[PDB]
């Protein structure tokens, strides 16, 4: 939906320098922007390049203004303003509009105002959908689960039974919330299933990427705090608790009963042991092997990175035989002393 | 709801308390209220049992003196907990009866008391045994057979010519029987090898969510009886998993791997193919399995987490460990 | 499906030795093959074993021929011939046939000739499906997405909006193409979602496995080249670019804005970080931890393999304390240097 540059600047709390009557149709990268587009500059090295940008307007700082070759929106934080103006001008469609005739909705489900449910979605008994909730095509929402106002599920999302999801969440396709945790007792080598009768509680403003799995708790609950962001294909095991505003990048695997504090950042492909705690304000870099609890804030890392194969072969053999190397060092220390 | 005396009988536990107590469900020790039964395994909880508000606590004999409520004595409280949770299970069924929106090929063979959920799709030639439950939105491909008592949750995908035994359970998002990753090369161009093998899943198999089990190239991918597989796992074509083996979340297996019985593969492990792991092998989390394993026991790999400042130095020295080795050899020669 | 051996041999450009009138009904492994099956031998150690194989015909080399105990098709490359003959005798069914009445298709969708759409699939407005496209049951294809002629989706595949897929592609079930990239800004300690309005562009002859995810770009596009093959459980982040004919094995994770060249081979469970480039003809072995750009072709590797747990505990402790070992070595060198 087009907008006048002056009106866009007002909504962004930005200082307009140029023609307020310019009509902005959408956001584009600096290299792709054309007439009608607004873009942004975060790297002052592109000041000399602005004359090569064909956008109708550019978001920049006060220091950048003398280098402009277009209408400019001056702000303190061009990146944040970019996020805000991309939401104003978002072209992303909704997962559904209205309630599709092919959706199958139990008579006991409770629908709020302005709820949309896509084709062939399945809503179980007792489900409660808040105002403005959107359920994509082909989703399944299990018995008695509740989804808060403004939350949206893309196509082919699976929500099991007794799940609680807060307001203004966003869940991408393929995600499964509330499957059985990996709970079994061993009986003379045979695995005896332990029913998982806990739930999943997801807070407000949670975003979950595609094909992520969040299992329900065994007795008490798996809990996702407010404002948490989770990338694609993470495994959040039963009775994991993730604190508010924590970010979990793609492909992270967590074991059961792990507690992650608030304000943490878990890098992609990390692996985290269970029945332990990570305190607030912890950053684990990508592929971290998290075996022990983390009790102090800060940045933690693991992994021996890539080498040419010929070189790696020796690195690996030497590390595997490092005990012998250690004994040789000690022996030579004694001989010299 | 069940009387404590009757529950203790079905669990073969010795009752120490009022058997007329009504038990309505299971709860954790910290959450239990009147009417709940709970359990304890770690002796550290003996001391605040007076604070637990459960109507009954499953415990061992040595725990009995510390009991502050009715108690059921057993040898293995965790196994008894498993059993009593099944008796008191509240989990609903994926479906009940056959939904009008389900699309079922007329040549499908359905046993007695088969339930198929809304908008599930059943292909031609499919055979569903007695008491099988198919969740909403599932797909079951041509000529696949699912044994009596087995259950699929919503949005499970079974390809064609798949065989699943009795009393299995498959969680949502899982895909059984996709093409294995098989290709020939014709001057840099990948040439697809059709994957016309199958997947054979035994009895009492439980598979997690968003797990993938590829069909074999010519012969079959085989999952033994009693196997349990967690979420986000990849089981490549022609993998064979022995009975009662457990695979934790996020495990990736390459093609033609053979795993024995009673194994335990820790989460996020990576197991390479065309090799065998013997019975009774445990691989700890993130294990990097490159070589065959021929002796039972516990195996591990990986350098664990350190503070970033410390890790920088560790990784740099490790990557230059060959120079360290050469310097040590030189020093030995000089001395 | 069934074919005379002589005709099969002709289509494979193979030299027939034996009865061309034999009727071949399918392909089977050497151990499983029975009458009517054709099989193949790539390992000459099985020459002594051919008398135990009950296939009606065996594909082999000229050097193998004296060891045959059946009709033989002689070729230069038995493995490639096996791929070709398995395609000829393929028993894999199609994901769908015709347009299912339970499918929900927007009136503005444009369908080519001989399109098939499986039961309960959902096709959004503006979608374009090329000739001979097959959409499996339960799929979702989002607004304005385009799927090229001959391309096929198995059941329960999710294609978001504004996605472009080329010709003769194949996508296995549970895969998600075009979900939001992992993009967020920071407003005084609060995550602010960055709309991901780029796309995914997939070329021709691309094969993608099951439960793989390929996110759309933030502004510009995530791009998959022609002839690329991608295994199960892979994660391709926003704005990744993959060059033609590259192969990505199962469970690989690629972070945002990674560019991978042509003819690369990425081993299973590798982790490739973003905002960097990997040149043509690079092989990364399994579980490789890629933190830096790769500018020369060749084979690269990382990882310390498995050991018995008691041994690993000692290895891990010594490695974690390697800075102390380095300092002791340097001290000893000074002593040996008489300083
Ligand atoms: C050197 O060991 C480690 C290295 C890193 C993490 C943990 C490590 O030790 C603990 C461990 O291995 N587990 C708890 C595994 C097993 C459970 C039973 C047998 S193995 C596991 C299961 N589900 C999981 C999900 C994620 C991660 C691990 C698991
Ligand atoms: C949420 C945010 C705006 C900022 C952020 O913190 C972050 C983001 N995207 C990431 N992708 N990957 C990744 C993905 C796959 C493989 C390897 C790495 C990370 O590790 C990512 C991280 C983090 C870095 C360190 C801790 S979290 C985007
Ligand atoms: C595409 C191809 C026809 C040939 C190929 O190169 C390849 C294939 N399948 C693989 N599976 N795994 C794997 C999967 C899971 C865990 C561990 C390993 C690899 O690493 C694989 C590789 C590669 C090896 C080295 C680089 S890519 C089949
Ligand atoms: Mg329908
Ligand atoms: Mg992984």
């Amino acid at each position: 939906g087009s907008i006048r540059l002056a009106d866009l600047a007002q909504q962004l709390d930005a200082e307009l320098h140029g023609d307020g009557d310019i009509v902005i149709t959408g956001v584009a990268s600096m290299q792709s922007a054309q007439t009608g587009h607004i873009t942004f500059m975060v790297n002052p090295k592109y000041r000399e390049h602005l004359g090569l940008c064909q956008a109708s307007a550019v978001v920049m700082t006060q220091d950048d203004l003398p280098f402009a070759k277009s209408a400019a929106l001056v702000v303190k934080n061009p990146y944040l303003t970019y996020a805000r103006m991309a939401q104003i001008l978002d072209t992303t469609p909704q997962p559904a509009q209205n309630i599709a005739p092919s959706a199958v909705i139990d008579a006991t489900a409770k629908l709020g105002n302005n709820v949309s449910i896509g084709a062939n979605a399945v809503i179980e008994s007792g489900v409660e959908l808040g105002d403005n909730v959107i359920i994509g095509a082909g989703c399944f929402v299990g018995k008695n689960s509740k989804i808060g106002a403004g939350s949206r599920l893309w196509a082919n999302v699976t929500i099991y039974h007794e799940i609680q999801i807060g307001q203004n969440c966003l869940i991408q396709s393929g995600t499964v919330v509330g499957a059985d945790g990996f709970g079994y007792a061993n009986d003379r080598g045979n695995w005896v299933k332990i029913p998982q009768i806990g739930r999943v509680i997801i807070g407000d403003r949670v975003e979950i990427g595609a094909c992520t799995t969040i299992d329900r708790g065994a007795l008490d609950d798996t809990i996702i705090g407010n404002g948490v962001i989770i990338d694609n294909q993470c495994q959040i095991a039963h009775n994991v608790v993730i604190g508010d505003n924590t970010a979990v990048a793609g492909g992270v695997i967590m074991a059961g009963s792990l507690k992650i504090g608030r304000y943490c950042m878990i890098g992609g492909a990390s692996v985290i042991n269970g029945h332990m705690e990570i305190c607030d304000k912890v950053t684990v870099t990508g592929m971290g092997m998290v075996m022990r609890p983390i009790t102090e804030p800060g940045v933690y890392s693991s992994g021996i990175p890539l080498q040419p194969n010929k070189v790696w072969r020796k690195t690996a053999a030497l590390v595997m035989n490092i005990d012998d190397m250690s004994k040789r060092l000690k022996s030579l220390e004694r001989k010299v002393n």
